[PDB]
């Protein structure tokens, strides 16, 4: 995997757009519109210009200020070839509002707009003041280049304009330095157990519902509890009760980890019921995963504070790995609920039922540690606890997925 930025793509694109401008001689703005019409197959374009008329080929691809009326120094007016020149600010304003919304083409024509001769790319780049939107345009116009090209896929994050380039599209994990990780092929956050067809079945169904648990009330003292964290081992603070229960199911702790307790598991309405079950773990794990991403921030302080006193950088770096593994196992988990939802009751369903329930408690043992219980322990003691905790956490996942990878080898379920 190679990680590229947004500018690196636009710049790469410009070397591609420009080198093909012999003989086209049409400026970079035009060539890409052409290269989009012929869809970034190169030779397929050059041909269509030669053997027949270009006119048709184009047609397939088709003192004061004049906006805020005022007089400015000539330096403040930038013009187009059309012979209209307005404020640098009126431009940035006509630019930004036009690029944001609504969903537009790849063009941005003249501001007077009856003058429509499209503003060339670079001149749109210089002119947009806010850096956030400059990235949007960069993405906007570039979209065809990476869309029409295999091995180049956008980072599937709302704020990330980076793009991953691969040798071959094998559907494996990739890390964007985002630091988000995702399935290469379908472009969803890395789902190890599930299949893209099955995982995409949910995005339609999860979106199907028109109607995420922020607060809940204690089973023992009945007192209200807000969710902060993190692991689901819940100790409610009221002098009344020391419970000590589980968040997802409001039953106690620790029959969790015991074999006698499964935390894992007219006919028309019977379906929406078992969905509400299975989705609730998917949703609650995502929230419990979110508050773990905070730990990366605290872990930089935990290591910088620990290291100055006693040990060496190589020695402390296990403390990031704990969070890495924890954030790894937390992702692996909520996706096994895409897996478990569709696969039904078969003799292979109850075997993986155990690996998950073993992994579920694996996370809560680690996630509950790095949350609260960690800061009280001694430095010599903690390193051993963190180690043996995420050793099991990591082992479980490989043992969990050991099955799942051979379970799809010869069809066991659906
Ligand atoms: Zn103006
Ligand atoms: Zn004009
Ligand atoms: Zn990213
Ligand atoms: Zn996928
Ligand atoms: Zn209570
Ligand atoms: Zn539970």
């Amino acid at each position: 995997y190679e990680v590229l930025t947004a500018e690196q793509i636009l710049q790469h694109m410009v070397e591609c757009i420009r080198e093909v401008n012999e003989v086209i001689q049409n400026p970079a703005t035009i060539t890409r519109i052409l290269l989009s019409h012929f869809n970034w197959d190169k030779e397929k374009l050059m041909e269509r210009y030669f053997d027949g008329n270009l006119e048709k080929l184009f047609a397939e691809c088709h003192m004061p200020c004049q906006i805020c009326y005022l007089n400015y120094p000539n330096s403040y007016f930038t013009g187009l070839e059309c012979g209209h020149k307005f404020c640098m600010q009126c431009w940035s304003e006509y630019l930004t509002t036009k690029i944001m919304e609504e969903g537009m083409g790849q063009t941005i024509s003249c501001p007077a707009h009856g003058c429509d001769i499209l503003v060339d790319d670079n001149t749109v780049m210089r002119l947009i003041t806010d850096s956030k939107v400059k990235l949007k345009y960069q993405h906007l116009i570039t979209n065809s280049f990476v869309e029409c090209n295999r091995l180049l896929k956008w980072c599937p994050a709302p704020d990330c304009h980076h793009v991953v380039k691969v040798q071959y599209p094998d559907a494996k994990p990739v890390r964007c330095k985002c630091g988000r990780q995702f399935c290469f092929n379908c472009g969803e956050n890395w789902h190890d157990p599930v299949k893209c067809k099955w995982l995409k079945k949910w995005i339609k169904k999860c979106d199907d519902d028109s109607e995420a648990a922020n607060t809940k009330e204690c089973p023992k003292c009945h007192v209200t509890i807000e969710k902060d964290g993190g692991c689901n081992h819940m100790v409610c603070r009221n002098q009344n009760c020391k419970a000590e229960f589980c968040w997802v199911c409001l039953g106690p702790w620790e029959p969790h980890g015991s074999a006698w307790y499964n935390c894992n598991r007219e006919r028309s309405r019977a379906a929406l019921q078992r969905y509400l079950f299975y989705c609730n773990r998917y949703m609650n794990h995502m929230q419990s995963l979110r508050f773990e991403h905070k730990l990366y921030a605290q872990v930089k302080q935990k290591m910088e504070e620990m290291q100055q006193h006693n040990m060496s950088w190589i020695e402390v770096q296990f403390l990031k790995k704990a969070v890495d593994v924890l954030c790894q196992c937390r992702a692996t988990l909520m996706y096994t609920y895409v897996f478990a939802f569709y696969l039904k009751k078969n003799n292979q369903s109850i075997i993986f039922e155990n690996n998950q329930a073993d992994l579920e408690n694996a996370t809560e043992v680690l996630s509950g540690y790095l949350e609260r219980d960690i800061s009280q322990d001694s430095l010599q003691d903690i390193k051993q606890k963190v180690q043996d905790k995420y050793r099991y956490c990591e082992s479980r996942r490989r043992v969990l997925l050991q099955h799942v990878h051979e379970g799809y080898e010869k069809d066991l379920w659906e």
